[PDB]
């Protein structure tokens, strides 16, 4: 059988959502993505030997808190909260996606996986260690990626997809 998956990237503008959605779903890296684009983008993959379909909506439009706007964030399922790591204010404002998401869900149980993308690089400012606490606090997974190498890229949404099978168990 088969089981859908609306998947939901989010995190600072530049962080690399779209080039770690694209690099997902197509297998390589898109080094100038507009930054104003907003779409979904659809992968089928086996996890655990189960056929997955994920929808993974890559964010991008201005911060507004519309009715209409929280209602459509709210169809995620599951959410990655992406910083990088040679972005220190990327990294602080994680916690202003997870209380949004935490809000519109009413919850404090949303499937979240942290991402600290841009692995490859050199110029870390955000400390591995720092990133693993931040995770632990909320109770998810962590995940280094790099969209340039596609390091961890498959680990971190297929991660994303075992937290909502989890909490769909339980
Ligand atoms: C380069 C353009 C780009 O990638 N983006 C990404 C989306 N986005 C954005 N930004 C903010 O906040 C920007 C900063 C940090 C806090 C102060 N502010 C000036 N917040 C965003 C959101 F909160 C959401 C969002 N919106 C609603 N209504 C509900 C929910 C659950 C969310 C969340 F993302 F958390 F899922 C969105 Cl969709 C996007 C936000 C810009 C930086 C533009
Ligand atoms: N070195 C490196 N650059 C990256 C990586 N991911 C994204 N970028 C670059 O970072 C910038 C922003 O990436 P983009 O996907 O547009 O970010 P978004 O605004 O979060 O969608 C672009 O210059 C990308 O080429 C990565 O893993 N490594
Ligand atoms: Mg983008």
């Amino acid at each position: 059988g088969m089981t859908e998956y609306k998947l939901v990237v989010v995190g600072a503008c530049g962080v690399g959502k779209s080039a770690l959605t694209i690099q997902l779903i197509q297998n390589h890296f898109v080094d100038e993505y507009d930054p104003t684009i907003e779409d979904s983008y659809r992968k089928q993959v086996v996890i655990d030997g189960e056929t997955s379909l994920l929808d993974i909506l890559d964010t991008a439009g201005q911060e507004e808190y519309s009715a209409m706007r929280d209602q459509y964030m709210r169809t995620g399922e599951g959410f990655l909260s992406v910083f990088a790591i040679n972005n220190t204010k990327s990294f602080e404002d994680i916690h202003h996606y997870r209380e949004q998401i935490k809000r519109v869900k009413d919850s404090e149980d949303v499937p979240m996986v942290l991402v600290g993308n841009k692995s490859d690089l050199p110029s870390r400012t955000v400390d591995t260690k720092q990133a693993q606490d931040l995770a632990r606090s909320y109770g998810i997974p962590f995940i280094e990626t790099s969209a340039k190498t596609r390091q961890g890229v498959d680990d971190a949404f297929y991660t994303l997809v075992r937290e909502i099978r989890k909490h769909k168990e339980k």
